[PDB]
C-alpha cells in the first residue's frame, strides 16, 4: 500500500548523518581524514548531468567490445567485459555504473588490494568494497568475500553485483545518491564512508555515457520532506 520513502525533512537527516560515531571522510593532503558536519551537510545537498540521482537498476545496451573497450588498460580488470555483462544480464545491474565502481574501488583495477588476500590455498577478491576486506578479517572468516567464496576475479565481479542488486537495489537504494545517503533511513546501511564516493563514481560513469551515447534512465532529485 505504501510506497512513500519521503521520511525525513533535510535538516532532520543532516542531524541523523552527523550522530555520535558516525564515520563520514573526505580526502585531504593526499589522504582520508574525517570531514566536518559542514562538509557532511554540504556533501549531502541535492544539486555529472545527475548521474548520481539515475536509476542504475536498468540494463545498458553496451555489448562485450564496448564494455572491454573502458576495460583496457584496467589492471585485473582488464579483458574481463564478458563476466561484467553476465552480470548486468543475470542481476539486472547497469554495467556502466558497475564498471565505473570497480574501476573507483580497484584504483583503476591497478591497486595492491584488488590482487586478492590469500588463504590456505586460495586467494580471495573483492572489487566493491563489500564487507571488511583484510587480512585480519580474511584469516578469521569475518570476511564476506570468503564467506560467499569469491575466490577468482570472476567470482568477485559476478558476485559483487548479485550483492548490489539484493542488498541495495532491492531495499529501495536505486541510484548512488540512495545508496550513500538512505534518505529513507538516514545513516544506516549506506555504502560507504567517503563523502564524495558518489561523485567519483557518477563522474566516470557521464564519461561512458557521453563515449557511447547512452540514454540516461530516470532520474530522481526528491528524496526529503
Ligand atoms: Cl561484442
Ligand atoms: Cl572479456
Ligand atoms: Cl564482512
Ligand atoms: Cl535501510
Ligand atoms: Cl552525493
Ligand atoms: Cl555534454
Ligand atoms: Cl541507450
Ligand atoms: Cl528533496
Ligand atoms: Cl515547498
Amino acid at each position: 500500500a505504501a510506497a512513500n520513502d519521503v521520511n525525513y525533512s533535510f535538516d532532520e537527516a543532516v542531524s541523523m548523518q552527523q550522530g555520535k560515531g558516525i564515520v563520514q571522510t573526505k580526502e585531504e593532503d593526499g589522504k582520508f581524514v574525517e570531514a566536518n558536519n559542514n562538509e557532511i551537510a554540504k556533501a549531502m545537498t541535492i544539486s555529472d548531468n545527475d548521474m548520481k540521482y539515475m536509476d542504475i537498476t536498468e540494463k545498458v545496451p553496451m555489448s562485450e567490445s564496448e564494455v572491454n573497450q573502458l576495460l583496457k588498460g584496467k589492471g585485473i580488470l582488464e579483458n574481463r567485459g564478458k563476466v561484467f555483462l553476465e552480470a548486468q544480464e543475470k542481476y539486472e545491474v547497469n554495467v556502466i555504473y558497475l564498471v565505473s565502481h570497480a574501476l573507483v574501488e580497484t584504483g583503476n583495477g591497478k591497486s595492491e588490494l584488488a590482487k586478492g588476500i590469500k588463504d590456505g590455498k586460495k586467494r580471495y577478491y573483492n572489487f566493491f568494497g563489500i564487507g571488511a576486506f583484510d587480512s585480519s578479517a580474511v584469516r578469521s572468516g569475518k570476511s564476506y568475500a570468503e564467506k560467499e567464496q569469491w575466490t577468482s576475479p570472476d567470482k568477485a565481479i559476478i558476485g559483487g553485483a548479485k550483492f548490489i542488486r539484493n542488498e541495495y537495489f532491492e531495499n529501495n537504494q536505486l541510484n548512488l545518491y540512495q545508496m550513500r545517503w538512505n534518505p529513507e533511513n538516514p545513516a544506516q546501511h549506506q555504502y560507504a564512508s567517503d563523502i564524495r564516493w558518489a561523485d567519483k563514481i557518477a563522474k566516470l560513469m557521464d564519461k561512458s555515457y557521453k563515449q557511447f551515447g547512452i540514454k540516461k534512465d530516470d532520474i530522481r532529485q526528491t528524496y526529503y520532506k
